[PDB]
């Protein structure tokens, strides 16, 4: 259910992907208008961003706050459309027809719009609904930040002063770090508020967790990107976080059988340096049905292995999870190709006092990137398949429509475990997913900024590690806690000859730090950076610096390792990217 916003959501940041960073004007526009309808076509999408959270809290907006909310985006609506037919006009229309008389039109039209949203967004905000306005909230933050950029572009061709164009820079700075941390705020409120014990309450904790993901996080996560001044060119970047889908269950009540809520989120994986998908080893057990007739075999338990990240090629293998096989083991292998859908059968045998329910077969999609073609393997019980009862694609549906489904896909699977029933009356699988905009190979593109997020790395050092990121940054950050190398990740130059770059890195720190980069063992950068938060403090989004080092240089090799000095006791360094700035 509810698929349709999931889409718009994936959709969007999708799009956004595309136009991040200075957009070239013809990319820009035609964003805007596949934006206008998706987004802002009528009242139905925000209508149905609503009854999202509402579904997902079960909990339900005042009838007045919800009916002012739907009034100031039907007026917000207008301003958009309007704005963006008159700027489609200014792009097409050459540099002549643009007199005194058309530019004072675009100007008005442009500061409309980003006044109304101004005036407006106190409504998607009604203290006691901040959690249920979320989605509404983000998406309108979204428009009202992506508007706002645009004065950055072609203020000075519309005739903007110099003093306007600054204060909406100024406004477009304290709005990016006031609407990121409003959305973490929130979203975490809600996050705890669906805690519990039982099974039935971790299921709505996770899929809270997964469609806020979707739709919230994944988006916030853009927001910088929209600084056209820092990042004055196009911008080559991707989502490293984790989303698990709902877990593989036949029958909708398992009176109590479910695993407990602990069971499963303490289980799960844990803040990991990224990692792809290799091989699936599936365990079969036979479930015996009341009469003989009606029984059926069912996947009991599992290994998986996975591949790191470029690098390294030592194959990780997972624990064992769930039940060992009663019968002939299965195994499938994926390396290189990408699991873009994944569908299951359940089976079910009612007992006199007992039902028993299993996942007997699950097939999945694989796209091979390299031959560029798609092909199926499946896992078979091999006795009494039912009927398929699970369908990836329900809760992580393609970027596009448009295109086939091995082209269009939004994610890929990264993992797969199983939990035990209390009393082991069956087994419930649970699969984990990563965003599509992942880079295998870390190439740094030769005429855009590459933002390279650190838990691509393929090796950790010096008593570094994985911890969970704030929120914001679209994935998971590496935390430092001593003096020397912390991490080493490989590199893929996408040209031959001496290109330059100059490097750039966000991070936070307790302390003024020094950061050095070497490549191949040999150091080539150093230099001192500023102390952005102190010790004890939580993360938020001026937590974060992103400062650049001074001198220019070639990738003349593939490793490179980042490292830290001048941490003291109680010190610590997070970071979340290092950003390569194509130079002349």
């Amino acid at each position: 259910t509810t698929k349709d916003v999931i889409q718009k959501g994936i959709s969007v940041v999708g799009d956004l992907l595309g136009v991040v960073g200075f957009p070239f004007g013809g990319a820009l526009v035609s964003f805007y208008t596949n934006f206008l309808n998706t987004i802002w076509p009528s009242e139905d999408p925000w209508k149905a961003f609503m009854e999202q959270v509402e579904a997902l809290m079960d909990q339900k907006i005042a009838d007045y706050a919800k009916n002012k909310a739907l009034a100031e985006l039907q007026g917000l609506q207008n301003n958009v459309e309007d704005y963006v037919s008159a700027l489609s006009s200014w792009q097409k229309n050459p540099v002549s027809s643009r007199n005194p008389h058309s530019q004072g039109r675009i100007r008005e039209l442009f500061s409309q719009a980003e006044s109304h949203f101004r005036n407006s967004m106190p409504s998607f905000a009604i203290s006691g609904y901040e959690v249920l306005f979320l989605t509404t909230y983000a998406q309108a933050a979204n428009t009202h930040l992506f508007l706002l950029k645009d004065a950055q572009i072609y203020g000075e061709e519309w005739g903007y002063e110099k003093e306007d164009i600054a204060e909406f820079y100024k406004r477009q700075l304290k709005l990016t770090q006031e609407y990121t941390d409003h959305c973490v705020k929130w979203y975490n409120v809600g996050l705890d508020k669906l805690r519990g014990s039982s099974y039935e309450s971790w299921v709505n904790f996770n899929r809270y967790r997964r469609e806020m993901t979707l739709t919230v996080l994944d988006l916030i996560a853009l927001f910088p990107l929209y600084d056209v001044r820092l990042y004055p060119k196009e911008v080559k970047t991707e989502l490293t976080r984790d989303v698990l889908t709902d877990p593989i269950v036949g029958v909708n009540n398992l009176r109590g059988y479910g695993t407990t809520f602990s069971n499963i989120e303490n289980y799960i994986r844990k803040p990991h340096l990224f990692d792809y998908l290799h091989r699936i080893q599936f365990h079969t057990r036979f479930q015996p049905g009341y009469y003989g007739n009606d029984s059926f075999n069912y996947w009991s338990g599992n290994y998986v292995s996975t591949r790191p990240s470029i690098g390294s090629n030592d194959i990780i293998t997972s624990p064992f999870y769930g039940n060992k096989s009663s019968e002939p083991v299965q195994n499938l292998e994926f390396n290189g190709e990408k699991v873009y859908r994944a569908v299951a059968n359940t089976n079910l045998a009612v007992w006199p006092s007992a039902v028993y329910s299993g996942v007997t077969k699950v097939e999945f999609s694989q796209y091979n990137d390299q031959t560029d073609e798609a092909s199926t393997q499946t896992y078979d019980s091999k006795r009494n398949v039912g009927a398929v009862s699970w369908d990836s694609i329900d809760q992580l549906p393609p970027e596009t429509t448009d295109e086939p489904l091995e082209k269009g896909y939004s994610h890929q699977l990264n993992y797969v475990m199983c939990f035990l029933m209390q009393g082991s009356r069956g087994t419930i699988p649970v699969l984990t997913w990563t965003h599509k905009s992942v880079d295998f190979f870390n190439m740094i593109d030769s005429k855009k900024i590459t933002q390279l997020p650190l838990v691509k790395a393929y090796k950790l050092q010096s008593g570094a590690s994985v911890v969970a990121g704030p929120r914001f940054t679209g994935g998971d950050i590496i935390q430092c806690t001593e003096n020397g190398s912390a991490a080493t990740i490989y590199v893929t130059p996408d040209v031959s000859y001496s290109q330059k770059y100059r490097a750039r890195i966000h991070y936070a720190s307790t302390s003024q730090i020094t950061f050095t980069l070497s490549l191949d063992g040999a150091p080539f950068n150093q230099y001192y950076f500023d102390k952005t938060i102190n010790k004890g403090d939580t993360l938020t989004y001026n937590s974060f610096n992103l400062a650049s080092f001074s001198t220019p240089f070639e990738l003349s090799g593939n490793n490179l390792q980042i490292g830290v000095t001048g941490l003291s006791a109680g010190d610590k360094v997070y970071i979340d990217k290092i950003e390569f700035i194509p130079v002349n």
